[PDB]
């Protein structure tokens, strides 16, 4: 979006996003905020009203205290891969966290992109009443749902495809173009919901 609009969506993200104690990269921390802030300011500013937070994390995501519980703990899918919670960078749904430096795809995730994924979760679930399950979503997942690969996850969840699309939406023009491509009438659904 042009300079402008992208100023007002980081000052609305300063009354969102919550930088850790410990040390970590500013620069990159910034640029997650510069991604988070292409996010419709609609959306930014319902996570807002709502007090939701997004943690970014200085280290491990089971490292901080709200998060200690889930120390050791196998993600779904995950058995036999030696991997854990203490190993996933991100999370989104009631709460968003997000380990500064995993954004890019392979960071320890399959997502385009971490913090707009995990938000996408956020909106979805307290801004958007989880519309992913809705009929008018489950319709267009059952049709497009497998488009963004990932076939036996993004294909059989619809709450990781709306995740997954949005942040495509949102992300640049290059995976925003790639969505209207490939999952048209997702893409339609994204826009109109922005209207
Ligand atoms: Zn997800």
């Amino acid at each position: 979006m042009d300079s402008t609009t992208i100023q007002q969506n980081k000052d609305t993200l300063s009354q969102i996003v919550v930088f850790p104690t410990g040390n970590y990269d500013k620069n990159e921390a910034n640029a997650m905020v510069n991604r988070l802030a292409n996010i419709d300011g609609k959306y930014l500013n319902a996570l807002k009203q709502n007090n939701l937070k997004i943690k970014l994390l200085s280290g491990k995501l089971t490292d901080e205290k709200e998060y200690a519980y889930l120390k050791g703990v196998v993600p779904r899918g995950w058995e036999g891969t030696g991997k854990t919670w203490d190993d996933v960078p991100g999370l989104g749904g009631s709460t968003v966290a997000l380990r500064i430096g995993f954004s890019n795809k392979g960071k320890g995730h399959d997502a385009i992109n971490l913090e707009l994924h995990e938000t996408a979760h956020a909106i979805d679930h307290i801004v958007l009443n989880d519309i992913s399950k809705s009929a008018q979503f489950k319709q267009i997942f059952a049709k497009e749902g497998r488009s963004l690969g990932n076939v036996n996850y993004l294909g059989v969840y619809p709450e990781e495809f709306f995740a997954e699309s949005f942040a495509y939406y949102y992300l640049n023009q290059d995976t925003n173009s790639k969505l209207k491509s490939a999952c048209p009438q997702t893409y339609s659904f994204l826009q109109n919901l922005a209207k």
